[PDB]
């Protein structure tokens, strides 16, 4: 399973640094890092279905954060829910396991090679702390580093 560091920046409660597991697609920033808020929509949570129906964009106004996508595992193609987040204009996306176990990979069921959005999956613990972190109304930064992560050919 290959990993990237993950670090929370606030709120203050779950600061500090985790592991994330890199998606067999998209395009990390290799040798770089990205800071962005994360946000878990209240609609369309598994990202299985269109968010313009809903008039949900995760496009973030000038000199804001860039918007972190936080995603439930479940239902449809891991590709498929990082193709509908990229659409709706989301920097990142992480996966929430449905499970607490191990990270996995996310593989893929050309195509491919139009999904950019940084994706990663990140474990039930995590994922359900940073919902707890946005429950209480704290917004929730984090900084993807990957500045050690070298991609295979």
């Amino acid at each position: 399973v290959e990993k990237n560091n993950l670090k929370v920046t606030s709120p203050d409660s779950i600061k500090g640094i985790y592991e994330c597991a890199i998606g067999n697609f998209g395009v990390p920033q290799y040798g770089g890092t990205l800071v962005g808020t994360v946000v878990y929509p209240k609609s369309n949570q598994k990202a299985c279905k269109s968010y313009s129906d809903f008039d949900i964009s995760f496009k973030s106004k000038p000199g804001r954060l860039p918007t972190f996508v936080l995603i439930d595992r479940g239902d449809c193609y891991f590709t498929l829910k990082a193709w509908i987040a990229q659409q709706a204009g989301a920097a990142a996306i992480l996966v929430a396991d449905s499970k607490a176990e191990p990270l996995i990979t996310m593989d893929t069921p050309d195509y491919l090679q139009n999904i950019t959005i940084p994706s990663a999956l990140i474990t039930k613990t995590l994922g359900d702390s940073i919902k707890s972190a946005l429950s209480g109304g704290d917004m929730v930064n984090m900084k993807l580093d990957w500045t050690e992560s070298v991609p295979h050919p």
